């Protein structure tokens, strides 16, 4: 008496640790396999409040399930990083990790030691990164035709794919518009708005922003063209000093005299705004009810208490500087928009700031018939925005449809040849694992994976076509590049690296100690 | 509104059914894996009443665990059939079954259909039986030297290992003595008696039986040389009729006349026993206290209320007929023993009937320091009795130490060459499965399974020594036949056939429906 | 998925199984360590009913604590076998076993594999058996001087050692009297009776038996010298036919005719008894009130309803034959005793049958002041009866005081030198293990075990004195054989073999599966 | 497996809906019937 390790504790050692980690990995991957590719299927997730999510999106599915198992959670990180770094290929990354674990089990069940597997996987992964660089094709950041294929490939298999061609052109225009002066893409600069409507086809690109506000006074113009826009973050209210101040009145004449001073300085603020030439104003803080009246009189459209996020989008869009002192307001701080207009959209009043010339932020207004139909269109739009952004930044793409995984697998087996000993088993195992992609694409399409894999391999053999993959509709193997099925290099480099690193980490584990 | 299938029911379909059966199978196999071979280790099982079994014995371990899982139950019956048909090779069969399941999982994960693996397994199993027949060596039913190697191979890797030479010779003598006219061996004719003592080495063969009795009267001899043994199925008591009969006495003098008539009937019975030449008697029923006296008077040793199963073995051992009517007893119904003796063994009084000339039942008196030590010696002896019995009946043996499994794998792979399509994978998988035996023998011995296998296979390649196996002590691959490591053909044929049949049955399942 | 192995199950694998078995074993040994040798102390065990045992006796201690741990139970079997086969040395067997487990753990902790340990232990144990045969001294079964030292050595260190000279003499006479024709000694032939008294020194050997009965009629003599004893196992009442019988009476004068015939049948039965020459009678069954009168008239002492166990010892002590029909009794069935007397002992009246000439059974009548004092005396008498019996049967003794273990140890190290491989470590460990006895003898005496060990080895080194051991009083090393500290060879051969066998068995275990 | 309409819900259709509304109506009317007119009677209500 008594126990050295805590009594309320579960433990799994050696084969049992390897087993639960590997198993949990595999089951997580099996959960999303069927979502993969053109013939992929969707999941309906219901949470404990009864709120529902319907999606094809790998990382969304994994986040929404309430996975508690520790090894499963390790693999879900693979999807989260894929989502952050690329914005697409989350199912792929996770499915590859799952297969890496499966492949490793057959090695462990041969008494190949875990460190040897981990070593072979590291070597295979590193070789894979070198091979991907030679496999990739270069593209120019302005090649709208290729960018459009990138986007269409991304949206294929989603639901929104009925509206694929129009969506993809919008997306390409949207991303091109926010590329910065170092050639980087901040996807935060593409504002997403989701509004029910007549159909998915009504989705449009707005060169500018939607502000969920109404002008502060009905007397202001509802619409203004070639507007001159003032952006203020100071409140258009009576200015108080920071030092504590109080007025003392002893003469009943000074009563109205202070009142009249306060309303003149208010009228002075408005006159200072009018003076800049502005005819549209967005104030981040509040505007005095009296200033509203004056503004209304001077024919100036104004919205108050605008969230900072919008203020910042407005600046990017119209080219205005957010000014912090009314006194400092200058005509050179004003932004420009073709049209500013208060409109109802699906019974919602909003201020459209649109038709800006070279906007640095833009808005995609996504339409659809129901809330849930729109939700899934928006996820597909995000995938596409992500991959178009990667392509513009990296200027490297690869063919899709599992073509690249097959070329990769084949080259890695060549490389395994020159590896001595057991490590060779692991390198081959890594090679074999990548084929889970072509195999899964075929399965989901109801095709026979084994025989299609034989054809696709033979089309890669010798100096074959690195772009050869299975067309899931025809059933033929085809030049995926020529059919416009393409993906950014970054999808694959990230997915494979993530899969390798997280599985290497899991395979190093020989002991699981769970509390409670 | 109401459910169609019972609501208190768990169901597992497709991949999920396959996964649970395959897993339950693999886990069952790996529990007993470490018991295999010369370097195998034992298990201690404690039941819910606190009783303990420590054993190496595969089927014993599997029954003693109280496995509930349905698929696991299915391959436990592989062990039970092996025990019933052969008496040895119970972990081998189960470990082969688990590996067949593991290799099938690999095939299912490549979308090979279950019915195809089943078809390939059936083909490989059938080829295996054919290859086994040509591999086997013929031996004669009375080749003591080979039977001795058969028994010794069986006892290797148990606690009783230290005394295997003496034990094997005893066992070979024991089994050869009970061989019947059809050349058949009935294990039940070898009575196993377990008694604490000085040493495992004090274990001895008795050509005769041990009866758990004392002679009915201490006036009787407690030792008889060249005994003439009578065996009575009836009570030596006053015989009453089946028809209800009653005595009426009206004359006081008739009292004594009846008492004296009964007393004479008893004396007549004993008189008839004495006349047959019997000087020893075993009675299945009661002996009247009064009859006891007369038997003692006549110098006849007698035991009463002997168990019917004892009477039967006594008859088998001494060559006596169990008689049911004292009047019918003749000298010709008497059996013979060189020595009948009442004596104490480890504190217990028993009657030894021994030195019988050509016993048809025989007794092995197993000695050991403690009860649990003795239990495990008895289990070892049982294995050995089983395989010596198989060899005598079948006249066919194979070399052991995994040499035969490697020969099988190698030949099956050759067979797989000429098999077209997908079924070929299943046949190769079956071939790879059999190597679990040489692999497990090496790993229990702390050796590297992968390199061990490379060497053993090389020794089988071309032509090629079908008997080549790994000596787990030296680490050299040697001729197992020359080293006397041999087992009956029936061990392999039964083990492989049941492993195949049970896993084929499991692989056919696509739906598990579990009530309550 | 469901679980495969049942879920109520605790399981300890590899290092954990070894640890729990090794520990459980060791703790069992350590609880009795302090009882060992002439300076040993006693335990008081209280059970859940409040009943008390106090004792030095190792097996009794282990039986009485209700040990449930599975590995502990296996070691306790060691004590039980020591008790059954030898009757002494139970603490020694268990202490050696515990130390063997302790020494094995040191080899396991430096990575020696368990099968090598057990192989080394099996080798040392076998060697030790053959060394013990050369160490033993020959002794004659009728050498009373040596039997007396054997009994005295046994009694040393127990409550009773104050009375150890008269006791030992009594025990030597008792056991010598019951040696059978084959030269064997059945302990059951020495009846132990325990009765409160003035003192432990009032203990006496009765050449006869003590029967817990009173004579059936006070009109019978209480004393008979030179008795002729009849033993009946049939009642002395009117004999009823086996077949159902009813008297029918139509003449009123027949009422008396039958009644009188029945009391004539009684006189007759008694007169048959007297005709034999019997003046004392022991009946296993009842004795008609009227028979009791007739018997008493004839001056015959009769007890009724005597235990069948009593009848049997009566026959063995007096030479009488238990007779089943009064019609059979004759002068030759009668037993002899110098004295038969009904008398009070501890206020209980009993029948003493004593001063028999050639008793084949005798009675130790153990006296002592309190029940618990007496219980412990009887335990010590049992031990001494066992060892005296062993010496009579075996004619082989060794010196005590740990001298034989030191001799054995020294010789085993020599042997070990010729052992090549890792098994050498195990053989040395076994050798060292045996020294737990001289070391414990000295610890319990408060001496310095390490120092005294150096001295005793030195006296055994060269070709010195195999009989040299430490005198726990004197503090010196001397010839123990000369000091008359001696014990049967059988104590050591059984204790070492049991300890070896049960620990080899535990060391083979790599997996503990405990239900519930 | 799950119900579409809430499971904690009582539903009355066709004749059953008609019968319950008609009945509830008639019963309400007949509670006050006896108050009507010059010879109407009163009610005592206790809360
Ligand atoms: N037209 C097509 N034909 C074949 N494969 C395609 C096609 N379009 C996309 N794919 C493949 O589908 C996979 C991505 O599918 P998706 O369901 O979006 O999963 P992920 O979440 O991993 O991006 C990629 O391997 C891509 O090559
Ligand atoms: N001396 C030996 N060397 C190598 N292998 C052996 C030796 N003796 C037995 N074996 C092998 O051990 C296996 C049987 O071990 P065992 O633990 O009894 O399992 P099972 O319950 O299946 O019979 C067989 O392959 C047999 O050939
Ligand atoms: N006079 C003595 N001097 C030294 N050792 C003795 C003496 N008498 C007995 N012993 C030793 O005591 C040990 C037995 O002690 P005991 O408590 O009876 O244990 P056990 O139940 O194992 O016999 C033996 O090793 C014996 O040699
Ligand atoms: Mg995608
Ligand atoms: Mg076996
Ligand atoms: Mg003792």
């Amino acid at each position: 008496q008594p126990g050295v390790l805590p009594e309320n504790m579960k433990r799994y050692m050696g084969r049992d640790a390897q087993r639960m980690n590997i198993l949990a990995g595999r089951i997580i991957a099996e959960t999303v396999r069927s979502t993969l590719g053109p013939k992929g299927m969707d999941k309906m997730l219901v949470d404990d409040l009864g709120d529902v999510v319907v999606t094809n999106d790998g990382v969304t599915i994994l986040r929404e399930m309430s996975v508690e198992h520790p090894a499963a959670k390790m693999l879900i990180e693979v999807a989260k990083t894929q989502e952050k770094e690329v914005g697409d290929g989350t199912t792929t990354a996770v499915v590859v990790a799952g297969e890496l674990l499966r492949k490793a089990e057959e090695l462990l069940d041969q008494n190949v030691h875990p460190t040897i597997v981990v070593k072979g996987y590291q070597a295979a992964a590193q070789k894979a990164q070198e091979l991907l660089k030679t496999i990739a094709c270069e593209v120019g950041a302005q090649d709208k035709e290729i960018l459009t294929k990138i986007a269409m490939t991304s949206i294929t298999g989603k639901g929104a794919e009925k509206a694929k061609e129009k969506l993809a052109e919008i997306i390409v225009e949207a991303v091109s518009a926010v590329v910065d002066d170092e050639g980087k893409v901040d996807k935060d600069l593409i504002k997403i708005e989701k509004k029910s409507g007549a159909s998915i086809d009504d989705t449009e690109l707005i060169k500018g922003v939607l502000v969920d506000k109404e002008r502060v006074s009905a007397q202001m113009p509802k619409k203004v063209t070639d507007a001159k826009i003032a952006l203020l973050n100071c409140a258009i209210e009576i200015k108080e000093t920071e030092t504590d101040a109080e007025i003392r009145i002893t003469d009943p004449a000074k009563l109205m005299e202070f009142i009249e001073q306060e309303e003149k300085m208010l009228k002075d603020m408005v006159a200072e705004i009018k003076a800049s030439g502005a005819n549209v104003l967005f104030c981040q803080k509040g505007i005095d009810d009296l200033a509203q009246h004056y503004l209304a009189k001077e024919g100036i459209v104004a919205a108050r208490r605008v969230k900072k996020s919008d203020m910042e989008k407005l600046a990017k869009a119209t080219g205005a500087n957010v000014i912090a002192a009314i006194a400092a307001l200058s005509a050179q701080d004003l932004g420009d928009a073709g049209l500013v207009e208060e409109r109802k959209i699906s019974g919602d009043s909003m201020i459209f700031v649109e038709e800006c010339k070279h906007p640095k932020a833009v808005t995609m207004l996504i339409r659809g018939t129901t809330e849930h139909v729109i939700e899934e269109v928006a996820r597909a739009v995000d995938d596409a925005v992500g991959v178009v952004g990667c392509t513009i930044e990296d200027g490297r793409i690869v063919s899709g449809g599992g073509s690249t995984e097959v070329e990769l697998s084949m080259k890695l087996r060549e490389y395994a040849e020159g590896i001595s000993g057991r490590e060779q088993l692991a390198v081959r195992a890594f090679a074999d694992a990548l084929e889970v992609i072509p195999r899964t694409l075929a399965e989901n399409a109801g095709l026979d994976a084994i025989e299609i894999l034989v054809k696709v391999r033979a089309a890669h053999a010798s100096n074959g076509n690195k772009c050869a993959g299975l067309n899931v509709f025809t059933g033929a193997v085809e030049d995926m590049c020529e059919n416009g099925v393409v993906e950014p290099l970054r999808v694959k480099t990230q997915a494979i690296q993530s899969a390798a690193e997280s599985t290497e980490m899991l395979l190093r584990i020989d002991d699981v100690i769970a509390a409670e």
